[PDB]
């Protein structure tokens, strides 16, 4: 007729809550998850007495603090969306392929395979957000469920919907940080406004959206200045541990040999499908969502391309 439950937001700190059987959990407490089940619209009964619940809204001040410290500044629906995802993707299998883990195709999740396999190549990145960092470590140790559900929640991904690998990869990488230093110095100039430098540091210096080759990235770019005249930009210095370049699907013929400068790339095939590729030992290792395959030549549409560390200084006075 009345029960006691433990309520948490972090799996560490629980508060005791007393409930009766005269309204639903949602009326008395909030949106609650009991071992992955949304029992919010249930009338509490004996079989939940003593059990631990995850709360997703109507937090105490102390819980709101732990939420922000653990997950970051998230929107109200976050915890709800995360709990749902965590449960929905529990059944996803991480298949071992050529000694590398890959995400088996289920529910249009092919884009997540490209994302996770690409992240696994990125040397020495950590996530600022503790919950995400713990999940990532847990993922590298063989349990990928929390990490998959977390990046899906932060990325506003919907279970079962097809999505874009480049989109999520950059959205996830926006929440990371490097162990070393990284620098990118853009030199900008206009004949009216004058000359200024724009520096990007750390993770913002390793990722770029809009070109897919280093030659195009390092090129003089011309656009319209805020004064309406002609403005120019050019990388004048670039030091990074790796470089991820992303563009729209680009039909290309990848061959070995000659040795490409890039160590991996992602491909789109067109709902659409995503394949992760690595260059290892003079071959292209195609990872098709739990599947491997090897070829020396591939005509594919590349999207993201991953390069090794950059050590670049211009030996040109780019302004003249
Ligand atoms: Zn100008």
């Amino acid at each position: 007729l009345t029960i006691e439950v433990l309520v948490t937001v972090d799996g560490v700190n629980f508060r005791t809550v007393v409930l009766n059987n005269k309204n639903t959990y949602r009326s008395q407490l909030g949106c609650v998850f009991f071992n992955g089940a949304d029992i919010s619209d249930t009338i509490p009964d004996e079989k939940q007495n003593g059990h631990s619940l995850y709360l997703a809204d109507n937090l105490t001040a102390d819980e709101t603090k732990a939420l922000k410290e653990l997950y970051g500044p998230v929107d109200p629906t976050f915890l709800h969306r995360f709990y749902s995802l965590k449960a929905a993707v529990h059944k996803w299998k991480m298949v071992v392929c050529d000694k590398v883990r890959s995400l088996k195709l289920s529910d249009n999740n092919c884009y997540l395979n490209a994302v996770i396999m690409t992240l696994d190549l990125l040397k020495d990145i950590k996530f600022v957000i503790p919950a995400l960092q713990h999940a990532f470590m847990k993922h590298k140790g063989g349990d990928s469920t929390d990490f998959i559900a977390l990046i899906m929640a932060y990325g506003n991904c919907t279970f079962g919907a097809p999505d874009d690998a480049s989109r999520l990869l950059h959205t996830v990488l926006a929440k990371a940080e490097l162990c070393c230093s990284a620098r990118m110095v853009w030199r900008e100039w206009c004949n009216v406004c004058g000359i200024k430098d724009v520096v990007l540091q750390g993770l913002k210096a390793c990722c770029y959206v809009g070109v897919q080759t280093v030659e195009d990235l390092r090129a003089r770019m011309t656009y319209v200045c805020q004064c309406g005249g002609e403005r120019h930009r050019q990388i004048v210095e670039h030091t990074t541990p790796w470089l991820l370049l992303s563009g729209t699907p680009n039909e290309k013929l990848v061959t070995t040999s000659t040795a490409p400068d890039f160590v991996a790339f992602n491909v789109f095939q067109g709902v659409g499908h995503y394949v992760h590729a690595r260059l290892k030992g003079g071959l292209i290792l195609k990872f098709d969502s739990g599947t491997v395959s090897k070829t020396s030549d591939w005509k594919c549409k590349v999207t993201d391309v991953l390069f090794p560390g950059q050590k670049y200084s211009s030996d040109c006075n780019v302004v003249r």
